[PDB]
């Protein structure tokens, strides 16, 4: 039931927290961010809905910020609930090509384009994208902010349990935080889906409930 929110962390970057209630899990609080990149305005993740995509879409532009592109970090609807919206407004939505896929074989709207790095520059110098391997999902990935050493992780990020299993690779997912950890041990703030922001420990934390998980 809350609004949707927007704070500002540092210059040019914003969490974005959107709200709903989700069969089990109770209410579930997501942040996203938004990057500007002088006039250009980057959405990492959309809010859960439509309604809140296009009220967040609206306060950056009302404020003289052009909308350039967005990126969901994976399949599920708390990174994906904005994307038709956002292509019946022809601002470009960005996802892997496992990602769509994923959203294909689900029967939901895709990202309009499609990529396949492992790591590539999203904005040269500016804004990295990175799939560190299977966690939380098979497709799930991250974003870097090199000049502010923020990293945001999604879904993978999960410092005090993993959170929905369903479509998890647990197998993979103490490698995969290792990777991410050793690629970002030098981060300053690690911003998650549904987790306080935090120091690069988030990132042990996170491995360590990987491990603690796969154990069972
Ligand atoms: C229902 C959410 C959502 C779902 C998912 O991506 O798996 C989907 C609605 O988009 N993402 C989710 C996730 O685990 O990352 C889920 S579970 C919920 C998220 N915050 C809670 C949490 O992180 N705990 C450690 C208890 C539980
Ligand atoms: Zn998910
Ligand atoms: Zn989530």
């Amino acid at each position: 039931l809350p609004d949707l929110k927007i704070e500002k962390l540092e210059e040019g970057v914003f969490v974005h927290t959107s709200f709903e209630e989700v069969n089990g899990w109770g209410v579930v609080t997501k942040h996203g961010l938004v990057v500007l990149v002088n006039t250009d305005a980057y959405l990492i993740d959309t809010p859960f809905t439509a309604t809140d995509t296009e009220k967040l879409v609206n306060w950056f532009v009302e404020r003289g910020y052009e909308i350039k592109g967005t990126i969901s970090s994976h399949f599920h609807s708390d990174s994906t609930g904005g994307i038709e919206w956002l292509n019946s407004q022809s601002i470009p939505t960005y996802a892997s090509e496992l990602t769509n896929e994923l959203l294909k074989k689900s029967g939901k709207v895709q990202a309009k384009y499609s990529f396949s790095e492992v790591s590539y520059w999203l904005v040269k110098n500016k804004i990295e994208v990175f799939y560190p391997g299977p966690g939380h999902t098979q497709d799930n990935l991250v974003v870097w902010l090199p000049e502010s050493k923020i990293l945001f992780g999604g879904c993978f990020i999960k410092p005090h349990g993993l959170g929905n299993l369903g479509d998890a690779n647990l197998e993979a997912w103490p490698k995969s935080a290792k990777i991410l950890m050793s690629k970002y041990g030098k981060a300053k703030l690690v911003v998650s889906s549904h987790s306080e922001k935090g120091d690069a420990s988030l990132m042990k934390r996170t491995w360590e409930q990987a491990l603690k998980g796969l154990k069972e």
